[PDB]
């Protein structure tokens, strides 16, 4: 029973109210001309208007048995199929017409909701579609709105760009077919001896997903608002940047929408999230990009059984509570999550000269690939011209930044005034990777992107000077740039700092002054295990794949968790001993004396202050639970975050997806067939003249000496990226080691000090380093706390107005 | 002018004498039946007897213008072509007949000379062919020989197995055609809808290479002994093991020769080398394998301009003078060079049960490859059965040993008495790689092979117990096994030992007792550069290819050479200071006192003794020049040998040649054509019944829940080999570091010692380690010296008898 009566859950009371506000009796479509086995394709393109299944029409309320058509409008009766051969670059240049703009009265799009899909299960697509449909129903129900209200569904288009014709999951395809967008027969591989790049299906579906259980998806036609669906199935997978090219460069130009919303399969927006994003864009005309709070689902996951899920939950909550508000207050957000964000279409458009955010974003796809262009592609000229252009370090490595480049390119425009804003009213829920390998692979992409984006923005900070912002705005943008520079410096030396803190804390327990016997043996054992884990992580990152050697990573993570617990114990013990010593001294006890004590101060005051700031920020946002349920897991996993993820990310900076190539010869000399008789039919030279001529040709060929040939080939790009990655890790290793040598004198530096002065000189440097690092962390926390408080105050003030 | 009058060089006086001993007027071939465009292929196989070019026949002395045939025999007039489809396993089972055995009177082969070729220049092939032809002429000229003499060329077959139909160099193919073996037209790709695995051309050429200059090759028919040529051109490259399978498993069974000789393109044997190898096999019936001295050409290479060539020259000379004689004396040679060696055919044959040296040798090819068998291959059953068999660690990694496995498998047979012998009378000259990358790639293959062969032989030493050898023979074989165990242990810890020696020597100069000011700063700088070089070598070995990043390796090698010079200087300085201190003490000077002095003893006596042993061994073999011309380069390159080559070899234990695979979909849904009118011809569903049935099918498909699917796939073999390589480097790193920590207390061990006792406890361990390592090297040198002296004495005694 695919179709079941509509049922509202406990949380669907708002949906019920929306339904009460909507009439549900005036879903009348606009008449449009159809396309006529011989078919009259429009403008020389293959276009087919096929009829939808009779059962699906019979489900619709407007269906009437008496009328053969059923009384339904043309758009509700026929689904349109178009075969696209040109590709994104020339889609607008060719006369490719989408149905929304083909009506006698053109429809102007107000909100384009892009969904990216790749071999995703039907459950994830069902959840995303249910969220989008609920949002559209809410927008329709809205009464006292200038832009929204009756017939609001005509201004909204849902675009699903599936990457990979043969990689799409069968069940998701079945679901889309059940909605009526897709039919199996229509697909065509080639048209007029030209490859079909993408298959586009268009239909205004009136089928709504009633519920999405864990295993099955139920669809019902009762109380469903029509939704314009565009399903663009790509013939071959070209990653996500190519899908975004299809969305922006090709479909966006034809539709010319406002406020393009980007979604990802499995991300379920709230009931009013899209309205909140639209309102954010509408209130302030300067806003060019926006993002919403992203949450992690914890439905059937236990606190103890899934430490990783809760660690990620805490990370997401802290990010949304501290980082995004501060950057939004400054007006420049480092990263807008690709799972849920929104952009204003006009802001992204390139300049007359051809330079703009979209050009920078797309260049990464072209440059980061094998230099093998098929001459038959119609985009051959564009790709050849792009490859012939002189590319520097930054241009040729844009693929690391990905969408992150867009944020900076928007803020620091030549003569434009744009800002990026974060709204906490918009919420979306997603499933985080439970397994360790997927987490490692996912964070590998985030870390590389963040590092490259930070470097690129910092190096090009001067571009904001020419932007038409207020002078105070530029001053505060420079303050934020300085903060990001400090954050980058702190993140670059994370592994060295972690090792230094661990070594100092463990060796401090070895001192005979405090009464801890196993200090020394434990410190030595932990040092050996630490070095072994680091070396194994490097070797596995360079050599093997995470999926295969997962148990090694699990063991390393467990060891680092135990080591973190031991480090916390050592710090507490060290502080207690220091406090006890002051009382044992016999001196007067004052508040200045506690602050004067470097050990107690650094170890306790800084960490407690950071925890208090996190706690207060969590409470002020009415989101306190993560500070209890998921704090411990995050604390215990932090060293793994710094060591394993960072090492794996840097070791694989190059993402070499393409493989080796081979011309593989195959001259078609010929074949020998066998007749009924034993004789074989062959074709070999017979005439003596031909044989003698061939022999003389061979003699003349071998008579002359071999001319020199100097290989001056451009070579392949995989070597270039392998080289870039190798240099980065080497510089990363060298700089970290220099810092470690200075602080601990591990290298030859101990040769310059005396044996009696070695013990006294190592201690002072360690204390200075500990205080510096801890107070740097604390001050960054305070900075973000002030940021978030300002964001709350200003948002409340704007709401009041 | 391809053909020129024969000219004899200064060194061709022996060739002139050979010519004087040969009549050159009775080169009469045996009549054989030919094969009849329709051709009557023999036994259902595609066989063609085409006529050779008229000019080539006209060159031959026996040609007569009056007779249309020319008076030449059938074999000299027609070249035979055969297309082989089955492959090596079934070549004998099918009725594939080679010309030498097809005569009315069968010819018994006495010497099969195999030459392996792959995209080699025509110069290398010309040199090899000139050497082989000169050897055949010498064998023919021999008068007072029971086996050799008149008509000796009938007992010798030269087999050229070219790997890769489309990778063979054009000029070498032109040369072979000029000889008359190859013609372009004959090749056929498919026969009876079956792929042609190999193309075999047979011809008894009477064309001899007069000379081989640096650039061109000249051929002349004057004073040439006929040679039986078999040119087996493979359709696709399958590395060298597959070529050896063609030689042994398929061609050898048909010909059934004795004493198969293996050669490599560019290796030029001496004028009497093949006779020496044959005599070695003939004298003693127990000998199953033999090898000869291999020399490095130094024609147009300067002493200073090519340090690498002279380093390799010294290495080869020392090997031939010390290692091979000792192993030959014991009767078991670890490696028989693949460039020039010989095997007795019957010794290699497998047992009735199917287990034997050849099976072990070939299993490596099958196991070490992608598990993708084409069902159309006729060897599908064999490969599938081999893959289904349970393979342990050793069986699945045989590909590392390569031919090395054969030596041990021959010596330690179940019930056979076989020995391996080295003869210094046989000499062959080859070109060593001048570039650094090629040297790195070539040594990468040697080191992996040697390590795995040593481990395999040591683990299975007990197999020699069942062999039918004399008890004393088994005792001495066990002595050799013990020596090889010590050598393996010494080689495993080479990198750690080198670092320890460098550190001890450099830090010794830092002591204030001796008056050297820059000691400390230089030691620290060198430590930093050493660590940087090691880390960069690891990273580049894992990440990049040697050809691309060659300058890094050049810089590292130059640095290591400078460091070696500095280490030698430090040792000399340390010894001089120690000798001076004894005189400054004021005590009596005796010979016992010098020996008592650990510093002087270890540093000077051991190294001088090793050098003296090398010098004496070189002189006794009448090969003294390498001890002067090329010693310094070898000494300066030794640290590079240990560090760079060993690191690169271990980092790339897995040799993953095969690439990724993709089914790549491509369902043939259909195409749409365009008619003269605008209408497009398409095929899409029309009947309502079919559409409704498809829709109901989709509904039923999506209605049921998704059943669980647990991935229990066997997976790919590349992960297995990546895993094996990763473990090996990790164990290699761990064991070396443990030794370093013990000797220098680098790890946490210094925490267990006092500051005043740290300086005194580090010195004693360093002295003990230095004496141990140096005297181990010296004693191994003495062992090999005694070995070589015994070899000389016994060889001279055998010659006298
Ligand atoms: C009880 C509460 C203890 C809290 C300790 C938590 C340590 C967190 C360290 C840290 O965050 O360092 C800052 C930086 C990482 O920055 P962050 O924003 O947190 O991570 C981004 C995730 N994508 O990464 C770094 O720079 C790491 C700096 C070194 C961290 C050393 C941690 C030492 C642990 C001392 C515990 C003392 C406990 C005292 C309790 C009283
Ligand atoms: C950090 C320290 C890590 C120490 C090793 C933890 C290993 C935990 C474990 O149980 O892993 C076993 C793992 C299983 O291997 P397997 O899954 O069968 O390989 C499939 C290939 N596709 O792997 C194995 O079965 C091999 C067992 C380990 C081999 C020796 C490991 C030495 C590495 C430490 C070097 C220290 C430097
Ligand atoms: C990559 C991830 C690991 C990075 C580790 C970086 C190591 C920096 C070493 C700093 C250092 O100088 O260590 C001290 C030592 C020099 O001082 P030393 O005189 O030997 O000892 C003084 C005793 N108080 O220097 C040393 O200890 C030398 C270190 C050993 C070099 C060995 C090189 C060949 C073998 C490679 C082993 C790989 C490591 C395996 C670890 C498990
Ligand atoms: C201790 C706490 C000290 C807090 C001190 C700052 C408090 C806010 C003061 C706001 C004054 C704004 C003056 C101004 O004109 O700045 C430019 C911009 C308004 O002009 P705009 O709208 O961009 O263009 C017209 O206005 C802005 O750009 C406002 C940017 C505010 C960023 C606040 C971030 C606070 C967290 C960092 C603390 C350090
Ligand atoms: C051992 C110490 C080695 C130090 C580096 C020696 C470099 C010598 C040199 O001149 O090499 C330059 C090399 C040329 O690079 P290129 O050929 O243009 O790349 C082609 C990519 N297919 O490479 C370059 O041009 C890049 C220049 C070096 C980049 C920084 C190297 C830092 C590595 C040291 C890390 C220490 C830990
Ligand atoms: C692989 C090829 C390199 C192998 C190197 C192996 C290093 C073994 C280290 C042995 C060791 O224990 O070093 C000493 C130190 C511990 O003793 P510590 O108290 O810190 O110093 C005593 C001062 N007399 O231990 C240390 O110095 C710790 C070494 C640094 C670990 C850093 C890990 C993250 C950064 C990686 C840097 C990579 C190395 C770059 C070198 C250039
Ligand atoms: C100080 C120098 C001390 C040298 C002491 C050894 C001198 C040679 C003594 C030779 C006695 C041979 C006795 C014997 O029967 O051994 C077995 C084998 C002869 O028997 P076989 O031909 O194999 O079968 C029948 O004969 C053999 O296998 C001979 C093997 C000789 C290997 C000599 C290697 C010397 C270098 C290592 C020095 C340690
Ligand atoms: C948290 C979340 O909900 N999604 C993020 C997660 O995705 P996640 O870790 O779940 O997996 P991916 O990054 O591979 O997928 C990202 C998006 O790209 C699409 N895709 C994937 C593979 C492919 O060959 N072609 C293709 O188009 C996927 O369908 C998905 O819509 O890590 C990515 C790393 O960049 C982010 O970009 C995504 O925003
Ligand atoms: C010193 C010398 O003179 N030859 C050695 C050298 O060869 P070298 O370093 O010169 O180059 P290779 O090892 O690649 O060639 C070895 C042999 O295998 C053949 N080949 C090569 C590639 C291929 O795809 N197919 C193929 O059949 C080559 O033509 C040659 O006959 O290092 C090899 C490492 O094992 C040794 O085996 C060779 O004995
Ligand atoms: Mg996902
Ligand atoms: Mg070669």
């Amino acid at each position: 029973q695919a179709f079941i009566p509509h049922v509202y859950d406990e949380e669907d009371n708002d949906e019920q109210e929306y339904d009460q506000r909507i009439q549900y009796n005036q879903f009348q479509g606009d008449h449009f001309d159809l396309a006529a086995t011989r078919a009259t394709g429009l403008n020389g393109h293959l276009v087919l208007d096929c009829p939808v299944a009779d059962e699906l029409l019979s489900k619709f309320p407007d269906y009437n048995p008496a009328e053969k058509s059923g009384g339904l409008s043309r758009e509700f009766a026929f689904m349109r199929y178009t075969a696209v051969t040109c590709g994104p670059s020339n889609f607008y240049r060719d006369a490719y017409i989408l149905r929304p703009v083909h009506y006698p009265i053109p429809r102007q799009t107000e909100l384009m909701i892009v969904i990216t899909m790749y071999n995703e299960d039907d459950i994830l697509l069902g959840r995303t579609l249910k969220g989008v449909f609920k949002n559209i129903k809410y927008l329709e129900s809205k009464a006292r709105s200038s832009t929204w209200g009756k017939d609001s569904w005509k201004k909204i288009v849902v675009c699903i760009v599936s990457d990979g014709r043969t990689k799409i999951n069968e069940r998701a395809q079945a679901l889309l077919a059940g909605l009526g967008v897709y039919q199996e027969g229509l697909a065509k591989s080639r048209v007029d001896d030209k490859k079909v790049q993408a298959h586009m299906f268009e239909y205004t579906t009136r089928v709504g997903i009633s519920k999405v259980t864990d295993d099955v998806v139920k669809l019902t036609t009762e109380k469903v608002v029509p939704v314009q669906m565009l399903f663009c199935l790509k013939e071959t997978n070209a990653k996500k940047i190519n899908s975004h090219r299809w969305c922006f460069q090709a479909i966006g130009q034809v539709l010319d929408p406002k406020i393009v919303v980007l979604l990802d399969c499995g991300t379920q927006p709230s009931g009013r999230s899209l309205y909140e994003l639209w309102k954010e864009f509408d209130r302030d005309h300067r806003v060019a990009g926006a993002c919403g709070e992203i949450t992690t689902s914890l439905k059937k996951r236990q606190m103890i059984t899934n430490p990783l899920v809760y660690g990620q939950n805490f990370e997401y909550k802290i990010s949304n509570i501290l980082d995004k508000p501060t950057e939004s207050s400054f007006g420049f957000i480092s990263v807008l999550p690709g799972a849920f964000s929104a952009y204003r279409f006009i802001a992204l458009q390139n300049d007359i000269n051809g330079v703009g955010p979209l050009e920078k974003y797309f260049k990464g796809e072209f440059l980061h690939s094998s230099g093998e262009l098929d001459p038959n592609d119609d985009e051959f000229q564009m790709k050849h011209l792009m490859l012939k252009e002189e590319a520097g370090i930054f241009t040729s490595n844009m693929y690391l930044a990905e969408d992150r480049i867009l944020c900076f390119e928007l803020v620091a425009k030549r003569g434009c005034n744009w800002l990026l804003r974060y709204c906490k009213s918009a919420r979306a829920e997603t499933d985080v990777p439970e397994g360790l390998a997927e987490f490692i692979l996912q964070r590998r992409r985030w870390l590389n992107g963040s590092f490259f984006a930070a470097i690129y923005s910092l190096v090009h900070f001067y571009k904001v000077w020419t932007s038409s912002h207020s002078f105070g705005r530029k001053i505060f943008l420079h303050i934020e740039f300085f903060y990001q520079l400090i954050n980058l410096i702190v993140s670059w030396f994370s592994i060295g700092s972690y090792f230094l803190v661990f070594r100092i804390l463990t060796t401090s327990l070895g001192d005979k002054a405090l009464g801890f016997a196993p200090g020394k043996i434990l410190s030595v054992i932990f040092l050996w295990l630490y070095l072994a884990s680091i070396v194994t992580t490097f070797v596995l990152s360079f050599g093997n794949k995470p999926k295969g050697t997962e148990k090694f990573y699990v063991t390393i993570v467990i060891f680092f968790a135990i080591l973190m617990a031991y480090m916390i114990f050592a710090a507490i013990f060290m502080a207690v001993h220091s406090i006890q010593d002051i009382y044992r001294s016999g001196t007067r006890i004052t508040v200045s004396l506690f602050f004067q004590n470097s050990e107690f101060r650094d170890l306790v005051v800084a960490t407690s202050s950071t925890y208090a700031l996190y706690f207060l920020a969590s409470f002020l946002y009415f989101e306190p639970w993560h500070m209890f349920t998921s704090f411990v897991q995050y604390i215990l996993l932090s060293p793994s975050y710094v060591n394993v993820l960072n090492i794996y990310a840097f070791c694989n900076i190059d993402d070499i997806s393409w493989g080796t190539k081979g011309e593989v010869g195959g001259k078609s000399l010929g074949e020998a067939k066998l007749r009924e008789d034993g004789t074989f039919d062959v074709s070999v030279p017979i005439s003596k003249e031909q044989i003698n001529q061939s022999y003389l040709d061979q003699l003349e060929k071998i008579r002359d000496p071999a001319p020199p040939e100097e290989k001056v080939l451009v070579t392949n790009t995989e070597d270039y990226y392998a080289f870039i990655r190798s240099m980065t890790v080497l510089v990363w290793m060298f700089t970290n080691f220099v810092v470690i040598a200075l602080v601990l004198e591990t290298g030859g530096f101990n040769q310059f000090v005396e044996a009696t002065d070695l013990a006294n000189l190592k201690s002072n440097r360690a204390a200075v380093f500990l205080t510096v690092i801890l107070w740097t962390v604390a001050f960054m926390a305070l900075f973000r706390f002030i940021g978030c408080i300002y964001y709350l105050i200003t948002r409340l003030g704007r709401e009041i107005k």
